């Protein structure tokens, strides 16, 4: 099946549901979230223990997709260590109503592996992901 | 395309990436998370403002899927109001290393709608979801 030819993903970038994002030493982690109303969404980055790292805010013209991007630095301008960081997204509509939105992280498909348990994508920085958890190639 | 016959989803349950879960007045919200190591995972339920509601903990024989279930009550045994609640999952492996895991919520596909923007699933309690964000029918 092309459930095999999904090897064409190798070399490209994908969007997968992830509660965390990753950065190397050069920096930058991007992704998107689906806003259900107009307003703004605040993306909070925490560390291993759960310590505050940085916070981003993005306006939302109206319901729809909304992108985010972390430069890999803390609120104090400091470049954080390469590794995986937790990310939480909270929406606030025009009215003040709050809600948690699912985060989708963008990552490069370094390679694909086909083992006994099906086909898996080896996402750079993030790790492993079953071909299926993919939201789309963007 | 059967990208249309995915109307067979109506009446069944699906697993979709969600940062929140929902409960009616009778109760119960379930879902799953993919543990990357053996240990335990703690699911924390928060409210609209972000107030603590309840916390669940589940052991993990080893890397793999792990299910969760909230009875709709707070840590103090109180039945919370019907509605949407935020859920966060944190893994702790045998060693004490912590990590945030992506949450997938199980919800009944009340119906399917096909509009100008493609086909959408009307998930009971959660709301809307584009056919694609679905992880699988379970």
């Amino acid at each position: 099946d092309q459930v095999l030819k999904g090897a064409a993903l190798v070399g490209h970038n994908v969007l997968v549901p992830s509660a965390q994002v990753a950065i190397d030493a050069t920096g930058s982690a991007k992704g998107v979230v689906a806003a259900t109303s107009a307003g703004f969404v605040n993306f909070e980055i925490t560390d291993a223990n759960g310590t505050f790292v940085k916070q981003l805010s993005v306006p939302a013209s109206a319901a729809g997709e909304v992108s985010f991007a972390w430069d890999g630095t803390d609120a104090n301008g400091n470049r954080m260590a390469a590794g995986k960081y937790g990310i939480t997204a909270t929406q606030t509509d025009t009215a003040g109503a709050k809600s948690k939105l699912a985060t989708y992280v963008d990552a490069p498909v370094d390679s694909v592996t086909i083992g006994s348990d099906g086909l898996y994508l080896n996402l750079t920085g993030l790790g492993t992901s079953p071909l299926a958890n993919v939201l789309r190639v963007s």
